[PDB]
C-alpha cells in the first residue's frame, strides 16, 4: 500500500460477468470511458441476481497494488454498489486477497490499495440479493 503506477492495465482486457441485462456488457468496465451515465453506453450492467460478479483477467499475473471503482452516476441507483467485495484471484483462480465495503458514502469513486499481490484476475461481487452490479469503469495499477 505505498506508491504505484500510472498505467491502467485493466484497460482493454477480457472481462466477464454473471449476466447481462439492458445491453450493459462486461466490457463497458475496462473501455477506458469512466462516464458513469449509463446512457452514454460505458456503464455495464448484470441482472437482478443473487450476488452479481464482474471480473477483468489481466491476462498474466502482475503485482497489483490500486484497484479504482466508477460507480454508475444517473437514475438515483448509485447505492446498488454497496456490500460487496474487491477479490483478487492468482492464476489457478484462487483468492490471494478481498477486501469488503459497506458503501461508496455516494463518493463517485472508489480507491482499493491492495499490498503488492500477485493476481491474474480482479473481481467485483455484490453480497446483497436481487440487486445488479453496474460499473462504469474499472482501473487497477501495478506496485511501483
Ligand atoms: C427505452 C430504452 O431503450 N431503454 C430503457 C431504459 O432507458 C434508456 O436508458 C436509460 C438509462 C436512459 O438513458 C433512457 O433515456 C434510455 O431510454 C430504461 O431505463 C430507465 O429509463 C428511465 C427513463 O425512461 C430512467 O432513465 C431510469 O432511470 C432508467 O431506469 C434505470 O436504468 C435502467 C438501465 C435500470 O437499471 C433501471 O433499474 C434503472 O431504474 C429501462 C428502464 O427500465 O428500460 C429500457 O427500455
Ligand atoms: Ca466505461
Ligand atoms: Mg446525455
Ligand atoms: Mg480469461
Amino acid at each position: 500500500n505505498r506508491p504505484v503506477e500510472t498505467e491502467n492495465i485493466a484497460r482493454g482486457k477480457q472481462a466477464s460477468q454473471s449476466s447481462t441485462a439492458h445491453g450493459g456488457a462486461a466490457t463497458r468496465a475496462v473501455d477506458g470511458n469512466v462516464d458513469s451515465d449509463y446512457g452514454h453506453h460505458s456503464v455495464t450492467h448484470t441482472n437482478f441476481e443473487d450476488n452479481a460478479w464482474w471480473q477483468v483477467d489481466l491476462g498474466k499475473t502482475e503485482n497489483v497494488g490500486k484497484v479504482k471503482l466508477y460507480n454508475r452516476g444517473d437514475g438515483n441507483v448509485a447505492n446498488r454498489l454497496s456490500n460487496f467485495d474487491v477479490v483478487l484471484l492468482n492464476e489457478a483462480k484462487q483468492e490471494v486477497a478481498r477486501q469488503h465495503f459497506d458503501s461508496l458514502n455516494g463518493k463517485a469513486e472508489l480507491e482499493v490499495f491492495f499490498t503488492a499481490k500477485d493476481a491474474r484476475y480482479v473481481k467485483v461481487e455484490l453480497k446483497t440479493k436481487n440487486t445488479p452490479l453496474s460499473l462504469a469503469e474499472v482501473e487497477v495499477f501495478r506496485s511501483a
